[PDB]
């Protein structure tokens, strides 16, 4: 019963050099990094990634904050990986995010919000496949 979710450490949190602290929150919550790479998404990639929000007001900002610098992309595996990741991340608005979460601690605003996590099983499957061939996802 170990599912997988896609996580991105966004360019604001990479720029702060806290990849390690965030990673440790995943690992101490019993999640395992089974795929990882550092990438700089093109605008096009960010758009396909965020397609589900295309005709939305916050789309422009969400793409441009995702492509402003390098990001750290990983597949996290474990029991209830998707929801555990979401608990660790906290609310999308840091202002309304609980103490001890990744966003409360590292997010500068709604746009510069430190991380992404997949929101359900179907989005997790599609996001993992977007960034990684299974050949490079190592279940352990
Ligand atoms: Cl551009």
């Amino acid at each position: 019963a170990l599912e997988r979710t896609l996580s991105i450490i966004k360019p604001d949190a990479v720029a702060k050099n806290v990849i390690g602290q965030i990673y440790s929150r995943f690992e101490n919550a019993g999640l395992k990094i089974v795929a990882a790479r550092m990438a700089h998404l093109s605008r096009a990639d960010a758009e396909k990634f965020y397609a589900v929000h295309a005709e939305r007001p916050f789309f422009k900002d969400l793409v441009e904050f995702m492509i402003s610098g390098p990001v750290m992309i990983q597949v996290l595996e474990g029991e209830d990986a998707i929801l555990k990741n979401r608990d660790l991340m906290g609310a999308t608005d840091p202002k309304k995010a609980e103490k001890g979460t990744i966003r409360a601690d590292f997010a500068d605003s709604i746009d510069a919000n430190a991380v992404h996590g997949s929101d359900a099983p179907e989005t997790a499957r599609v996001e993992i496949a977007f960034f990684f061939p299974e050949m490079n996802v190592y279940s352990r």
